[PDB]
């Protein structure tokens, strides 16, 4: 007997002896849940590490050309004491208008000599065609003058020429948390 | 075996996929910049080995796993496939027999030559070639191929050289 | 209290009694890793079983027609002592030129009377449209004169007519390992 | 009778071809740093003791010398502040910058040229110079790149 | 004040007579490997640190030098990439290739000549050069050959 092997009246049964047959391991069923917008995951930063983010408005891009923009930080972390601060894993993603002309991509590498050449070498690349319009520079830039980054632009290409402020781009960046966040200021100056 | 209520998490470009290297076996890579390719034809470059490991000392080394991915301008002209085989007599013949092959229509445009070359002289590679084909013709430097290989550490980074002979 | 149920000052809380509600079992998250070319899997053969492989160059195929080719083994295993050898699971896959005309498929069955008819009956089928251009004849041909196979051709169809040597095809085949592999030869002949 | 590097320290070397020069005058050349380490990432690494030596054609002019110092305003004056110097007249055509730079941004040196003087004017690619530099080995060193790009 | 070899390492040496040369020019010579080790068997052996020095007639021209590198396309350029060099002007007329080749096919070197330059042109067999090379001792070393042939 085995599965629902419960009937009525007699009914013998025999099998055969050999070297088994079925697969060695057995099955497990599953059910991929359908996820909606934003349900994703915004992994938390790490130890004593802050994640400073902010965006930069786009520049009128052309046909199939690709522009660049030395990225600069905000006044807060723009302190010589914080400039020489260390960074962690970091990502870039981009918010853009709904009515978009063609599909396009974007990345970031050391102040490239050749602007288009960037895409031939960057670790990750925010692609529009992809479901995830963003790139993860995990350990890619871990450790670096929180100023170093300045000399190092970001690259963006477009299939169809396009306007400026036509799209922003955020940069969630891991970096050691400063000390300002806490304590006030010396009353005695 | 009750079903497992699971949930595929979204993967964003350059995420995870950390690729640990083997012990003692150090991985070193670089790249050769494409030379203009015609439409549908497939070029091939001998192994653009780096001088860093040209010394017969290390050139007489061995390998194992070997990656190969590529960077192409956003203005990528259609699609292209790439790979590597034994100084293939026929150019296109290489694609008819490599263990792996990076393609532009693949989520991950790269090829993993898993052990397929394990135990081969580091020099043993130069008698190899890298083959790349393109849908429509295209320029040179238009694409870069990245030979990511692992092998071993020698006896030099270890130290400098003769002060006074 | 439960999740982050740590606040300030008082703030009571009560629920309701019924017949529960939520699903019976609970969730598990995952992350499908992105695999590249060749990372796949080349399952190892089995006990005392060798996997002899080799390829056969193509024949100029026509429009939508499908050719065939009595497959023959290599001299080594072409011994009457090894001819009457047993086989295991076996697969066929194919390497072909990059610049390909249309998509096409291929399989293998007993020296078919009708060449096209093969595709209506073979266990597996190397399809080009598929991500896996190969077929697995697991147990499909397990057990058989390592010669039997001879009488039994292989079939290939093409959407667009095409040249010869236009493509090869390998046959990784499981079969009992012979004895030559080891010991040398009787010095005394 | 050999030599050794340091703990967790790599010695990256390479050469730079000479640009022809005039006699008695001394040229300079910002550093041709190796791309592999041009990443602000490791470009901001720690260096150790470092040395420079030079291979040059046999058939070469009068005995000349060469060193390295901060982006020196005076090409010739760089030899008065040089820590060590590769002299041709010496039996040792090289200079040891031990602990002279021990502990500095791998990208620091960039803002710091190399100086070479010559008795008789001389051709380009007429002589090379190698730079055996101690620096902490970085990360990736032993693990591939995420295929997912 | 002496020197030592390595563990299970033999130091096979021998010399090669110079072929007359022209002044200022520099010749080359693939390696005259010793037959005893020309057997692909040990020819595929591991080498260690190795040195070259040179005995030459007393009565000899202007101070000249010599080294060794991969089959160099440019005879003269081999001296810019040379690891160490035997200079005559130096008190040490020899070059130490310690760990420079440490670990290489005993048959590798073959595809690698030796370079020599001279101030004044000079005769053949006018100077020899010895090669003290570290390499793992092979097998037979201590046992006869089967008489049964
Ligand atoms: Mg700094
Ligand atoms: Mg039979
Ligand atoms: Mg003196």
């Amino acid at each position: 007997m085995s599965t629902s092997g419960t009937g009525k009246m007699t009914r013998a049964q025999r099998r055969a002896a050999a070297r088994r047959n079925r697969w060695t391991a057995r099955v497990q069923p599953v059910i991929v849940e359908p996820l909606a917008a934003g349900q994703g995951k915004a992994i938390k930063a790490i130890a004593g590490y802050s994640i400073s983010k902010w965006e930069a408005s786009s520049d009128a891009i052309t046909a199939k050309a690709t522009n660049a923009m030395s990225i600069t930080l905000p006044h807060e972390l723009s302190s010589e004491k914080n400039k020489e601060l260390k960074v962690g894993r970091v990502l870039l993603w981009l918010g853009l208008l709904p009515s978009v002309a063609g599909r396009i991509k974007a990345c970031v590498a050391e102040k490239q000599a050749q602007a288009e050449a960037a895409f031939q070498v960057a670790l990750a690349v925010a692609d529009s065609s992809k479901e995830v319009v963003a790139a993860m520079y995990t350990d890619a830039f871990r450790g670096a003058t929180l100023g170093d980054l300045l000399n190092l632009q970001i690259y963006l290409y477009a299939s169809e020429a396009v306007p400026a402020k036509a799209v922003v781009v955020h940069l969630e960046v891991e970096h050691v948390r400063p000390t300002f966040d806490d304590f006030f200021t010396p009353v005695y100056r």
